[PDB]
């Protein structure tokens, strides 16, 4: 068994490696564990994980960006 | 400027590394030259832009993979 903590590191690592489907896993795994914690480590990592809602929504845009400019490029191949 | 031989080269390069901003300016550019070219010359640029399409379009397709899997992610955040 891998402790919070050392889950929360592998989410933000995965996070920032784009791994969005190591961090689904991640997360199911945390999500056994989450019902056990103290309220203040609780309450700690569900502001964390809007910050990392932030980080992954931004990648979103960014991709919804470069989807566009192919959209473009296939207008114009046309 | 660039000859068209040159331009379907570089064009090749900009889809291989993903510079979509490029490949625009380099189809911009192509584009003065089409109305020049013999009828063969076309022809094997059109037969080229097909594959080049479908090259573009499983990337554009690879994206949205990543954007529905992100979609997941945030649903599994957001408990
Ligand atoms: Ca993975």
């Amino acid at each position: 068994g891998m402790n919070i903590d050392e889950i929360e590191r592998k989410i933000d690592e995965a996070i920032e490696k784009e791994d969005y489907e190591t961090l689904l896993s991640l997360l199911n795994k945390r999500k056994e564990l989450m019902e056990g914690l103290p309220k203040d480590k609780l309450s700690e990592i569900l502001e964390k994980d809007r910050k990392r809602l932030e980080i992954i929504e931004k990648r979103k845009t960014a991709l919804f960006q470069e989807i566009n400019v192919i959209r473009e490029a296939r207008s114009s191949l046309q």
